């Protein structure tokens, strides 16, 4: 399992362009196109991403590339920030990826805040943050990605992801 099959379920893959209430562009996997207005200038964009002259639709294989590039972006981010980093240094892919997805839900910032629970993570204490992280506002609203991201820190598998 991979990365983008766990966002793929969590946050969902949009083939064709997308515009949202908000006005905004997007597709795949929230890669975001364009705020406001021009699906023509979506499209532009669109097009010069993948490289191909589409009509609105794309490949998953395309989308992928579109979200790789999303992936390092928040990686580098990550980097950058000083509570997070030393958190994503110390963890295993697998779990990194659970921490990618939350970035992805609620930015480094948002993430940044779990000070409690991302200190059990660095010294290894996995039951206890999947305990802490459970009892969160998080939680109660996206209770189903909250919990699977969460059992994954917890187990280091992607058995929640493959079994729904």
């Amino acid at each position: 399992m991979n990365i983008f099959e766990m966002l793929r379920i969590d946050e969902g893959l949009r083939l064709k362009i997308y515009k949202d209430t908000e006005g905004y562009y997007t597709i795949g996997i929230g890669h975001l196109l364009a705020a406001a207005a021009d699906l023509a200038a979506a499209k532009a964009a669109l097009a010069a991403a993948i490289g191909r002259n589409t009509n609105g639709v794309i490949t998953k294989d395309e989308a992928e590339k579109l979200f790789n590039q999303d992936v390092d972006a928040a990686v580098r981010g990550i980097l950058r920030n000083a509570k997070l980093k030393p958190v994503y240094d110390s963890l295993d892919a697998v779990r990194r990826a659970a921490l990618i997805n939350m970035v992805f839900q609620m930015g480094e910032t948002g993430v940044a805040g779990f000070t409690n629970s991302l200190r059990m993570l660095q010294q290894k204490r996995w039951d206890e943050a999947a305990v802490n992280l459970a009892k969160s506002r998080w939680y109660n609203q996206t209770p189903n990605r909250a919990k699977r991201v969460i059992t994954t820190f917890r187990t280091g598998t992607w058995d929640a992801y493959k079994n729904l």
